[PDB]
């Protein structure tokens, strides 16, 4: 076995491993890294790719942006996606 810091996971109601450490600076980068695992976040960014290449996203165009932030906080709500 390992070593891991872990938290309850509010996507899947459940204690998994967590993040080495918040993805950026900000509140939102502390909420992840205390209530988002690895693995929740690692599906995001599967299915973030997925989104982009599905719907042709621009990160640079604000709408894209917009729909990929609102597909995020469902995604890691605690709801089932």
């Amino acid at each position: 076995g390992h070593m891991s810091r872990t938290v309850m996971c509010r996507k899947y109601h459940e204690e998994l491993p967590g993040l080495d450490r918040p993805p950026y600076p900000g509140a939102k980068g502390e909420d992840i890294y205390n209530n988002v695992s690895r693995k929740a976040w690692d599906e995001w960014q599967k299915h973030q790719t997925m989104l982009i290449n599905e719907r042709r996203l621009n990160m640079m165009n604000a709408e894209d942006r917009k729909f990929l932030q609102q597909e995020m906080d469902k995604f890691l709500s605690g709801e089932d996606y």
